[PDB]
DNA sequence: TTTTTTTTCCCGGG
DNA sequence: TTTTTTTTCCCGGG
């Protein structure tokens, strides 16, 4: 019945899952399962809360399917973290049988082919490009399953639209044009008030539930008055030690075993309210017991030591006591320390901006959400239901909490939020049918023509019938013209065929929007090239980011003053110029009217790629968010999306004839890709030796400083003497004075000390003091 | 005794050379291989007649050195042509032993490396790269006998001097240095006046002889006096038909079996020489025979037209009969014909400026050398002993002769063209001692530096004593300072290094003074580049050519106004200007002062570059001819030296430091080398079919034009309508109409006649005709 | 005044 | 108002 055991798996599948500790399933499960002709075909669609196990279900059939019939599957995740811990739980459990789970988030690119694998991990964008591969070349037919998380984002996001753009392409493609059923797809909500709606679409079945292990209480607390549940006072709170009275909350959590968890509306805002419970906690402590283990705590102060940027200051008075803040301005490896405190005792309080409100899963006990405006804006319902679902520790206590700490003033703000489930699920494509065509149905139509599925219009006028005209319920005939003068298909006397540039899009997948302005940057780079310095190459492959900053506009005016002669002539080419920069940064803003739009995005692409020029140059971290106005976290991601962006250009010019441009990409993908080094790790112990001074001197030396580095001073001189470029330094019959000082200039040892032959001398006196030292 | 088989060789050799029908050897070889120790070690230097055997001793030593000691060997050559027949002879002559000759002459490189080969036949700037890099890399041993001819071009030439720079330095390398013989030298000269002084350099023998198996009489005619010999007279002149009397000449010799050679000064001059000797020949013999035959001559004619440029005017009306012209303006392959005709009889009469004077052997009976003045100025002796040695055929006749028509005016500048040896052999390097050093000096002491072998410079001034003071008897100073200003060594405290500019110019090997204006050019590249036409890449591969054609500067300025808005773009970049051309065309010459120079440098390459645009992009031959002032001959000569300029450059950007220019220069080198497609022949029998079309057609087609090219209209239409780069047709928001418009003539089906759906239906029609009529 | 995510791929014998 | 000559190199299994 409900035992595992019970309803037919592999003997290495169960053993596996008894590992974990699962024995039972809840009745839900088999009520979902055994609902109607679902087992056998057919399609699948469910809203469940978090809490319960969600992916039971989901693992079982996509067994099943695979397990009966050989066909490839897909599994659309969100995110990369997740898809990460979905990819090696999936691995772990089928590690026996043989599948050869492999997933294609991020950057981990497979090793191997898509024929040899069975069961793929991919994010939302990563799953479009291969089915739209898998149609421009005819081997569609391999797919037998599609699964789908968190299917109410189709609706309205920045990139959810895509689950919209691929579920009707797939179904489309797979019955309609062709004809049990053929591809199977399942779908994961969270109680969408028209669900019926999206299975009828889908032609699926329906099951909905609402069952969680942990009875958690919303307790809104108002002033002194904890009127919560139906407008019904429950307790009173009185006034605990004070200096909101916020920090007296966290005390009776803290004293038994539990944790809090604070959910602060801005970055900063978590910092200061993480030193304000260390100095609490110390006041009357350290001069009730304030119950925590030191022989472990003093052990995390070691890792959090030896990274590269160091210890930060608000980290060092806080961590002592079990106080700490998770907020986005860490780097990935230091915010994983914190996470992995919390998962097992050790730190109690925590506090974070939105981190933990969907991505991680880290459950704990009554949850404070503070105030109910967030950014000055009402907190959305969608985000208020997704913090309260981690607000109880499963197998450990029985109920959970959560209390939102609501001024006296508002009130009804956290009523309203209170009383209310969700939103129905719009399409995006709606908004507007006989005005401006949405940027959603310009990327449907375009993206099947590529591919050759539709040619005629009569055959894709059919198409549109299956993807919204059955959804909720001219626009193709304004669509095909945009098409038309953006030359992005050809038409003959009715048969449409795509273009070059049209197939370069759909290759790159950047978007049938923002190829425009790529496209404008690359026919202006073949009319004059710099080739000496490395920025209009790196112009060319900067990532193009809506908003990830605040670009201050006096500091870019001042760094466009300094730069030197051969790099300001990119500055000229590229098309920044001085006459926008004097508008700005004197109370200025945007505007429209299409030349306004090309100025905006080629100024942006400028302070971004001055950014990157640094990084590749050394120019310590520490050094670098004092004149550029940055954050640790975000140059982390700054580094990551360069080289994936870099490597996706060369595709868009492959497609577009242009070849000579292809080969001058190709070859910086080298040098973008940062990497750390081990080997060299001994090397770099120098204090007058970079990365780039390396490998030059290893092949020479390739040993410690003792002994390797006290060989001659002429052979050391003269090895790293050639290593640089000529760059000849005598003013030639049609140069100017400042073209030959930055030639010079570049010769000079660095950073940038004495002169060539006198940081021989230093740097093997440098070596030997220091070999005393070590010996 | 002087019997072949009287000298221990191999048995194959014997028959091998007894097969082309050689027996004995006259008494002068015996002399001089018997002269001293020359057979065991030691070196040697002889002069003899170019009509007698001259290479029988050359290969005796060549076979004796290399079957008794294995070491390799080279038989450096002045011309190309005579090196291939060289290297021919060699190889059909050691065709057995075993030694695998192989050839270095011009692009023809080996497909092996150098050590498993064992004797190479190299030009005279083939051997000094192969020496270089053998000192390079520390393989000299290898060396065992080196072989020189015509060793009098060391004293002055244009590419004469690199013996004088080889040989002391090779001779210097494994003698001086290092301490039997461990390198033979042997060399070949045309009695020097001054051949002991040679001898005594090489530490070598010396044997001088003179005899020719034809004893030919040097009568020179004055007039009607055939005053010869020592002044004087032996016949008298008659006046035969006549309309000078140069055609009477030519009558008696072709008489009874003989032919003419007429030595034009000029190359016209040979056309109308030719044409007036044919109208007397069927003047009076068709209406004494003429005694010639028609059943061969008729077939030549065939051969004659089948050439892609098909026959020449003046070479149909004077082949019939036994005259015809020689003159450099003919396709290597065409005038090849005319030297096979006057191999075995057909035809008779010759004429030629100095083709035939140097570089080809040709005997024949009398010679006839015209005027004593070539060119406004006096006949050189070196010269008018050259062509004289070509005036008797071995084995058929018994005497040969020799006159020089001179005018009565003249008279005493034959006497001294007849009285008078030669001259004696200067250095080139002597000239300036105190002044200003020669640009061979420079070279000389740069070119052992870059190879390590000279470091101090009490080392290299023992170097100067091996090559010049011995010879015919502050230098080295004044020359040391001359390469460091201009960057090619680096000082240290005295101990002096190669910079990465010099040790460039010795792995390309253009010159020490040209590759001041090469890295001119390349680094006004690296400045802003135009990436979208071939131009810019165009003209950084053309070859200097310090004087190739008589530059029009009326028409280059014609086309300067006509070219198109992109390539107006590179004209800037490069340097070419309006402004120059202003005062040029108008009755102008050169200057100095460097500023000048590089402005006359920049502008003689563009026009040369341009003419190289036109072969690339088709633009029939015989079009281009009459918009560039060239030449048939002329253009052929470009080709060749374009490819092999192109894959220069880019071992100078190599070796420079620069990596990303090297991919750029790299990549063109497919391009340059036009070739002859042999497999798309078939498929370039149609009208509208050039070489660009013949590959996207052959993927799909790949069969004849009756039934492929009868396969619908739509495909074939579509098919070359991609094959084009994007090149978008719309204005942007920076662009001009000019810059639009470019880019839409180009897509126009090309020549450039209707539109894009247009040719689809004129090319399907046209081949249905063509069908037709093969059918 | 916070939270994310695209691309194709070379090395060994010669 | 004619006659010449430099450079290093990739393709197959995956």
């Amino acid at each position: 019945k409900l035992l595992l055991a019970n309803w037919g798996l592999p003997k290495a599948v169960l053993e596996k899952y008894h590992s974990f500790g699962v024995k039972k399933m809840f009745e839900w499960q088999a009520e979902c399962l055994l609902l109607g002709q679902v087992l056998e075909g057919k399609n699948l669609v469910y809203s469940a809360p978090t809490s319960a196990g969600k992916t039971l279900v989901a693992e079982l059939l996509i067994l099943k399917r695979v397990l009966e019939m050989r066909k490839k599957a897909l599994f659309i995740l969100p995110f990369v973290s997740v898809a990460k811990e979905k990819k090696y739980y999936l691995q772990s459990l089928f590690q026996e049988v043989g599948i050869k789970v492999d997933g294609y988030m991020g950057s981990t690119s497979p090793s191997r082919h898509f024929s040899s694998l069975d069961i793929a991990v991919c994010t939302i964008e990563r799953a479009n490009g291969l089915i739209n591969r898998l149609i421009e070349e005819n081997k569609m037919d391999l797919l037998g399953m599609v699964v789908v998380d968190e299917l109410h984002m189709l609706g309205d996001s920045h990139r959810g639209y895509l689950l919209e753009l691929l579920l009707t392409k797939i179904c489309y493609i797979t019955r309609k044009s062709a004809s049990s059923n053929a591809v199977q797809i399942v779908g994961m909500s969270a109680t969408l008030p028209n669900l019926e709606l999206v299975a009828s679409w889908l032609n699926a079945e329906l099951y909905h539930t609402d069952f969680r292990p942990v009875p958690l209480l919303e307790s809104v607390k108002v002033g002194n008055s904890i009127y919560d549940s139906s407008m019904k006072l429950v307790r009173e709170f009185e006034p605990m030690l004070q200096v909101d009275h916020v920090v007296s909350l966290c005390y009776e959590t803290i004293c038994d075993n539990h944790s809090v968890l604070l959910f602060c509306p801005s970055k900063k805002w978590c910092e200061k309210l993480a030193d304000i419970i260390a100095r609490e906690f110390y006041n009357l402590h350290h001069q009730p017991p304030v119950i925590l283990e030191q022989k472990e705590l003093l052990e995390v102060m070691d890792q959090l030591r030896r990274l590269p940027s160091g210890l930060d200051s608000v980290l060092q008075k806080t961590v002592p006591w079990g106080v700490a803040f998770h907020h986005a301005g860490l780097t990935f490896e230091e915010r994983d320390i914190i996470e992995g405190a919390f998962r097992q005792g050790l730190i109690r309080v925590l506090a974070a901006t939105s981190t933990l409100s969907s991505g991680v899963n880290l459950p704990a006990r009554r949850v404070i959400i503070r105030t109910p405006i967030f950014g000055g804006r009402p907190l959305d319902i969608l985000t208020y239901k997704q913090m309260v679902g981690r607000a109880g520790r499963k197998g450990v206590d029985t109920v959970g909490e959560s209390i939102l700490i609501c001024k006296n003033s508002e009130k009804s703000k956290g009523i309203a939020l209170l009383q209310g489930s969700l939103k129905p699920v719009r399409s995006c494509l709606q908004r507007r049918e006989g005005e401006e065509v949405t940027g959603s149905m310009i990327r449907a139509i375009l993206e099947i023509i590529v591919g050759g599925v539709a040619s005629t219009s009569q055959d894709m006028h059919t198409y549109a019938a299956c993807t919204f005209l059955a959804a909720s319920m001219g626009a193709i005939e304004a669509c095909v013209m945009w098409l038309l003068e953006n030359e992005f298909i050809q038409s003959t006397e009715k048969v449409y065929h795509p273009t070059h540039l049209g197939s370069a899009t759909l290759s790159s997948s950047l978007s049938p929007a923002d190829t425009l302005d790529i496209f404008a940057d690359l026919q202006r780079a073949m009319k004059g090239f710099v080739l000496e310095n490395d920025l209009h190459i790196l112009y060319l492959v900067t990532p193009m980011f809506e908003d990830w900053t605040t670009i201050d506009w006096y500091r870019f005016f001042c760094l466009w003053e300094k730069l030197p002669t051969s790099m300001k002539r990119v500055a000229e080419l590229v098309g920044v110029e001085e006459g926008f920069l004097a508008r700005c940064v004197a109370a200025a803003a945007a505007a429209a009217a299409a030349a306004q739009h090309r100025q905006m995005a080629i100024h942006k692409r400028f302070f971004t790629s001055l950014v990157l020029l640094d990084l590749i140059s050394e120019v310590p971290l520490r050094e670098i968010n004092q004149k550029y106005g940055c954050n640790r976290g975000q140059i982390q991601s700054l580094q990551q999306s360069a080289a994936v962006y870099a490597g996706m250009i060369t595709v868009f010019s492959n497609r577009l004839g242009w070849h000579n441009m292809e080969l001058l990409l190709s070859q910086f993908q080298k040098r973008l890709t940062f990497g750390i080094q081990r080997e060299l790790c001994d090397l770099v112990r120098v204090s007058l030796l970079n990365a780039q001074r390396a490998r030059v001197l290893y092949a020479s030396g390739f040993h410690t400083v003792a002994d390797l580095a006290r060989a001659n001073i002429v052979e050391v001189e003269v090895i790293l003497k050639n290593a640089v470029p000529f760059k000849s330094a005598r003013k030639a019959v049609d140069e100017e004075e400042e073209a030959v000082e930055e030639r010079r200039n570049m010769r000079t040892i660095w950073r940038k000390g004495l002169t060539e032959r006198e940081a021989a001398a230093l740097i093997v006196e440098e070596a030997r003091m220091i070999l005393q030292q070590d010996l």
